[PDB]
Order: C-alpha cells, then structure tokens, then sequence
C-alpha cells in the first residue's frame, strides 16, 4: 500500500503545515500538523475543555462506529516551545492520503495550552518520530507510520515541504519525479527517539564550505533551523545590521536586507537554503525589524533541522530495520 497527501502552510510565513487526516467511520477530516519530532497523534475533540476550543475542527469519538475507548490510557506532552496538551485515548481507523490504519491510537485532548487554542488552523498533531517517544501510559502506543509500515510497499515516508506553497507527504514509495539529481542517504541514531543524524558542515552565501560535524534532528514540526551559536553567528555576521535581541528572543535583521543563502552538508552532498527562506517577516505588524529563520540552538540542547532546512530538500525518512535519512535537491 501507499498514501499521498498534500500539506499546506498555515499562513504566508510557512509557520507550520497542515495535512488532512481522516479519522473514524464515517470519516471525520481534521487538519493535523505532521511532526517528525514527536510520536503522539493527538486531536482536538468533543472532550476538549470548551473554553480551550476556538475554531478548530474536533474529533467526536461517539459519532464513529469504529471508535473504541483504550480504557485506562492517558497521555500528556510538553513541546520544545513550551506548549502542551493531555487527555485520554480512543483507537480508531485513521487514513492519510488513501493509506488506512486500523486500531490507531487517537489521543483525544481534554486540555490544550494557550498556543494551541490561539491557532485555529491546527486540529492536532500526527507524530512521525520513533514510537519510543510516545507518551501514552500505561501502554505506550505506535505512531501511524509504525502501524502502517508492514503494509507499505517500502518502509519509508517522504517530506516535500513547499516554500510559500503546498507540498506533499508520501508513505510507502519515493516519487522519483519530485527531486533533482540523486538522494544522499545518511545514518540515523534512534537513541533519543528522533530522526537524529550528523550534517557534514555548512557554508554561508558564496563562502567556503566549513567541514564540521553537526548532530541534529530532522523535525517537520519545528518552523526554524536551530544550529550551534558559532554557526549562527557566522551566518548573521554577513547581514548588515543583524543582531541577537534578548527582547525579541533571537536574531533580527533589517527588513531592507537581502539575506545570503545557507548550505548544509549531507555526506558529500550539499543542500542550499535560499536566503528568502530565512525571512520570517516583521517582528510585529509594521516593524522594520524582521525575524531570522536561523537561530541558535544554545539552551535547547539539540540542533534542529526544522522546516527552513527541510523545505529546501526532498527528504526520505527510511524506517527500514536500520533507519536512514535521505536528502535530495529539488
Ligand atoms: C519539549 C518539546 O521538545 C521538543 C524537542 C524536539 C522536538 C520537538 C517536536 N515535537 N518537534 C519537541
Ligand atoms: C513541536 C511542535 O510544536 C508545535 C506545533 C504546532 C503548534 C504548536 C503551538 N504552540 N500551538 C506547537
Ligand atoms: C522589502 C521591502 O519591504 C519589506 C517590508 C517588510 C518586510 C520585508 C521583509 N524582508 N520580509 C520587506
């Protein structure tokens, strides 16, 4: 089997992407944030505290003929940005892009934090990291990908995120029309539950490539590219008037700047992030200070190849017995 779904930016800045997901019988379609840095499939629901729902589409398990309470099971997640949610758990039929899993754990939110309430466009999360990170207790649950794997034509999914435009998540096959050149594969460590890999270095603009190992995670559910302070300083030093602002919470730069590209290494291959991908717009409406898309990972404890980086590539998440990542230009 395979599946193929379009993923769409939630706003003009590509702050996240939403992918329609069918849950239950008859189908209830919710728009989920596919997150390769978490392992929970959770949704706004008929159980979510009413004052915490503001425009989301909710899952109502009582309207699904296939919804089964996973009795006793609870979940609670805390994300890197400080946001959170928690609740109880139903198993139900879940389909993505024509690929169906029966008996998927669907984590129903009873509570969500303010960041989630205030984002009307995201109806929940679909985690695609390793199932060792799933938060369901007392019986940990599998991701949609782990449950689908055995049925897929190939044990893979691919992320092809758009730059100010829609893109695609495919399951079970690699669309050889969707990228240019060849795919370079690199080793993955699953020790922390993430798609963790080591970049071979970086370049800023037209500058020389610096060969240096950068451990980090391929994380579709993070907007920005978080790298070591040395690398980030070297990038922003090439932008006149850029500075790190403790008041704003990262590097800002004059909106009248043209940003240099950023290259990262994947083995002997190179992925080039165009400068305009690193523009995340005025810090507040009408400001002439713009927010940077490359930020320091100092204090986060891991480097994150988030959407700024991933949207410059066709990315293969190879879930074979020995997992690997692949990157191609596009
Ligand atoms: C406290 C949450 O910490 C992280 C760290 C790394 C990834 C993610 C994620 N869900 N994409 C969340
Ligand atoms: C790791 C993914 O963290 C997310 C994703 C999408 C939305 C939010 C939020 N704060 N409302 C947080
Ligand atoms: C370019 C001329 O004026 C603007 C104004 C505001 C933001 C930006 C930007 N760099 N995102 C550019």
């Amino acid at each position: 089997s395979t599946g193929s779904a379009t993923t769409t930016p939630i706003d003009s800045l590509d702050d996240a992407y939403i992918t329609p997901v069918q849950i239950g019988t008859p189908a209830q379609t919710l728009n989920l944030d596919f997150d390769t840095g978490s392992s929970d499939l959770w949704v706004f629901s008929s159980e979510t505290t009413a004052s915490e729902v503001d425009g989301q589409t909710i899952y109502t398990p009582s309207k699904s003929t296939t919804a089964k309470l996973l009795s006793g099971a609870t979940w609670s997640i805390s994300y890197g940005d400080g946001s959170s949610s928690s609740g109880d758990v139903y198993t139900d039929t879940v389909s993505v892009g024509g690929l169906t899993v029966t008996g998927q754990a669907v984590e129903s939110a009873k509570k969500v934090s303010s960041s989630f309430t205030e984002d009307s466009t995201i109806d929940g999360l679909l985690g695609l990291a390793f199932s060792t990170l799933n938060t369901v207790s007392p019986t940990q649950q599998k991701t949609f990908f782990d449950n689908a794997k055995a049925s897929l034509d190939s044990p893979v999914f691919t992320a092809d995120l758009g730059y100010h435009a829609p893109g695609t998540y495919n399951f079970g096959f690699i669309d050889t029309t969707a990228y240019t050149g060849s795919i370079t594969y690199t080793a993955v460590s699953t020790k922390q539950g993430f798609w963790e890999w080591t970049s071979t270095g970086y370049a800023v603009g037209s500058g020389t490539f610096k060969s240096t190992s950068i451990d980090g995670i391929a994380d579709t559910g993070t907007t920005l590219l978080y790298l070591p302070a040395t690398v980030v300083s070297a990038y922003w030093a090439q932008v006149s008037g850029a500075k790190s602002s403790s008041s704003v919470g990262g590097y800002v730069f004059p909106c009248s700047a043209t940003l240099p590209s950023f290259t990262f290494g994947v083995g002997s291959a190179r992925i080039v992030i165009p400068g305009d991908y690193i523009d995340f717009g005025p810090i507040s409406t009408g400001s002439s200070s713009c927010f940077g898309g490359i930020q320091s990972s100092a204090g986060i404890g891991i480097n994150i190849f988030g959407d700024v980086a991933l949207k410059a590539a066709f990315v293969v998440f190879n879930g074979a017995t020995t997992p690997t990542l692949g990157f191609a230009s596009k």
